[PDB]
């Protein structure tokens, strides 16, 4: 989908918690491939992503009040692009 827009939603509304790919409230929750495979419900997958992005998980808010579902579509593929190629530079 549209990775352009997925980075200015990332870099507008994720990054003050996961800079990098990283996690700042729960360092190991990470947005690494294997974090994602490991910790994230429903396993490594843009739906799993998307899910957990519009209904939110503990310390993580839910974003279906404040995003659009095409940003929330772009965002979770635009995560998912960054994890596959390991791209995540911190
Ligand atoms: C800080 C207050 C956060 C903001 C802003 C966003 N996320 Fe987050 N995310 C945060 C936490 C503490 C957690 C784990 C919560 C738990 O109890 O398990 C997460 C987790 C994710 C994950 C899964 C990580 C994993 O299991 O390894 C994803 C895929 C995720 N967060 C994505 C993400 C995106 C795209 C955001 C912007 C729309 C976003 N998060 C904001 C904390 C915070």
């Amino acid at each position: 989908a549209d990775l352009a827009l997925g980075a200015q939603v990332f870099n507008g509304n994720c990054a003050a918690c996961h800079m990098g790919g990283r996690n700042s409230v729960m360092p190991e929750k990470t947005l690494d491939k294997a974090a994602l495979e490991q910790y994230l419900d429903g396993g490594f997958k843009v739906e799993s992503i998307i899910y957990q992005v519009e209904n939110g998980k503990g310390a993580m808010p839910a974003w279906a009040d404040r995003l659009s579902e095409e940003e929330i579509q772009a965002v979770a593929e635009y995560v998912f692009k960054q994890a596959t190629d390991a791209a995540w530079k911190y």
